[PDB]
């Protein structure tokens, strides 16, 4: 049985974060969280050429709790600090993947590199919710290079696929997480298609970035458009009508409830307030 598309969804006017974050909020757990999770979130950033500059554009130091951020990074380079003492530098084709967990602070900036630079600023922000078992988890960083996620060639020249997390056709990604959920950076060439099978009742999401993509034969979905699939069945087909670039986001829903205000998502309005006073009270 395929999985149904159940609607596509046109990316919203653009937002700043910061003044390094050109934003559209692609999905948010306000609508549709249920069937999205585990995905609480996905800002599409750029793309947009940004001018060489002497300023250190991004977003300030800023709390989160309860959940995960992943960095996909396409064009230009990001500087990452939290307060757990990591860093670094995320080029094109990197990942980062933190765990805000139990608290976490962090910034993230135009490398100055790209600072004095300038050019083509693309990426994509994901927020991944937490069981409630794990939501007080140590916070942590998995930093990603380009080189450790695996791309897999597509069956019949369709194009390549990169396993950020979870596993395809025997393809582990590289990174952990704490429920089953795939992420993967699907490449597919003008003209070709693929099937996929996705495990029984995982929320799926198609996140089409560039090109236009036929789903399941039906549907179409055009750059920066959303295709949220329904959750019973296993199987999907996507065929380029022009060389396309998409994220497939999928996973084991989490079945607990979502209350989310501001950069903290827990389980209930108390864990809320507990965010609230504890970074307010210097916790953090
Ligand atoms: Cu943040």
């Amino acid at each position: 049985a395929m999985k149904k598309v159940q609607g596509i969804y046109r990316a919203p006017r653009q937002h700043w974060v910061g003044d390094g974050f050109p934003v559209r909020s692609m999905f948010s757990y306000q609508s549709h969280g249920k069937q999205l999770s585990p995905f609480l979130l996905l800002d599409y950033a750029g793309p947009m050429d940004f001018t060489p500059t002497t300023q250190r554009r991004g977003v300030g130091q800023h709390p989160h709790r309860g959940f995960e951020t992943v960095t996909i990074v396409y064009h230009g380079e990001v500087e990452h600090r939290d307060s757990t003492g990591n860093g670094g530098i995320i080029g094109p084709g990197d990942v980062q993947w933190m765990t805000a967990g139990a608290g976490i602070l962090h910034e993230e900036f135009h490398s100055d590199a790209f600072a004095q630079k300038g050019g083509p600023f693309e990426m994509v922000q994901l927020w991944v919710n937490l069981p409630a078992k794990d939501k007080m988890t140590a916070p942590g960083y998995q930093a990603i290079r380009r080189e450790a996620i695996p791309q897999v060639n597509l069956p019949d020249d369709a194009g390549n696929l990169r396993v950020i997390a979870g596993e395809y056709a025997g393809n582990i990604g590289p990174a952990k997480t704490f429920s089953p959920l795939n992420v993967w950076d699907i490449r597919l060439t003008q003209g070709k298609s693929c099937e996929f099978s996705l495990p029984a009742g995982w929320n799926t999401a198609l996140i089409v970035l560039h090109g236009t993509l036929l789903v399941n034969g039906d549907a179409i979905a055009r750059e920066a458009e959303m295709v949220l699939l329904d959750p019973t069945g296993t199987h999907l087909s996507i065929e380029a009508n022009n060389d396309t670039v998409l994220l497939l986001l999928s996973g084991e829903p989490i079945d607990e409830p979502i209350v989310g205000y501001g950069p903290f998502v827990m389980n209930t309005q108390a864990q809320i307030a507990e965010a609230i006073a504890d970074f307010n009270g210097g916790r953090f």
